[PDB]
């Protein structure tokens, strides 16, 4: 139907460290971790998974930082193996990393990039991705040249035609690491409304984030935490079975509109008092 896992657990494999560090701050929480040392020692990055998603539901991904909410994405894209469990889902599936790449060329080529062009298809895309504010301040407009990486545009400039090129990509799983992580932060508001919840409402998508409010609105919710299942369910259980969690980052204001790395803390430390 849309993806199942069943009891997952997946180890650290050789060579996998090296990808996670490929796609491209608690940087220094890091430096001691071996990629080395995890693969000689026998040990989960990700335990115990379950979730089972339906056709056209969406699950939000959260929890701490470094809980292994890439690690599952890969697992699904199949750079991770399942060592024990069962993952079910068939189909193409469609990746938009935390880095946002940028290829030479223009815009538009960059959104349908490798792609056949449709222009119903096209233009639906780049107005839902809100790109149409962006690229009317643009001579040229999607015609012009991104004479980089993108590295004059701004970080969310770069994640939305990063965001554009994979939901532009037809398939039947959308997997959408942390692309609303910027400071334009209404901007991002609009693009989930427009973007994840109306367009996409009836594709299977996974989004990982760090707002409450893409939690309100996900059909299903994981929160990670050191490599393990805080808690899957819907958002009103969230609150029932994990009440001390639920009324501390429901007791915010406006926790969205916080960056992201405070969200990230708030969640972190959130998740260590309560275990
Ligand atoms: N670049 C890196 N260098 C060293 N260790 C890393 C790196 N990226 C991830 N890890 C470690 O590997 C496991 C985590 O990664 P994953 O990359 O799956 O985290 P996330 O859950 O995606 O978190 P975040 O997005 O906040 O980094 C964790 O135990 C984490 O500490
Ligand atoms: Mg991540």
């Amino acid at each position: 139907t849309g993806i199942i896992m069943e009891n997952v657990t997946a180890f650290w494999e050789e060579g996998f460290g090296e990808l996670l560090e490929k796609v491209q701050k608690h940087s220094s929480d890091e430096n001691n971790v071996s990629f080395s040392h995890l693969c000689l020692v026998g040990n989960p990055v990700l335990k115990n998974i379950n979730l089972n998603i339906e056709k056209g539901e969406m699950l939000a991904i959260t929890g701490s930082t470094g809980s292994g909410k890439t690690s599952l994405l890969m697992l699904i894209l199949g750079e991770l193996e399942a060592s024990e469990g069962i993952i079910k889902h068939s189909g193409r599936v469609s990746f938009c990393s935390q880095f946002s790449w940028i290829m030479p060329g223009t815009i538009k080529e960059n959104i349908i990039f490798g792609v056949s062009y449709d222009e119903y298809r096209y233009k639906s895309v780049v107005k839902a991705c809100q790109l149409q504010q962006d690229i009317t301040k643009f001579a040229e407009q999607d015609n012009t040249v991104l004479g980089e990486g993108g590295v004059t545009l701004s970080g969310g400039q770069r994640a939305r035609i990063s965001l554009a090129r994979a939901v532009y990509k037809d398939a039947d799983l959308y997997l959408l690491d942390s692309p609303f992580g910027y400071l334009d932060v209404f901007t991002e508001e609009q693009v989930f409304e427009s973007c994840v919840c109306k367009l996409m409402a009836n594709k299977t998508r996974i989004l990982v984030t760090s707002k409450m409010e893409h939690l309100r609105k996900a059909d299903k919710i994981l929160i990670l935490h050191q490599g393990s299942s805080y808690f899957y369910g819907t958002f009103s259980e969230l609150q029932s079975l994990r009440p001390d969690f639920s009324s501390k980052l429901m007791g915010y204001d406006t926790f969205d509109q916080f960056t992201e790395e405070r969200r990230s803390s708030i969640l972190t430390e959130t998740l260590r008092r309560f275990s």
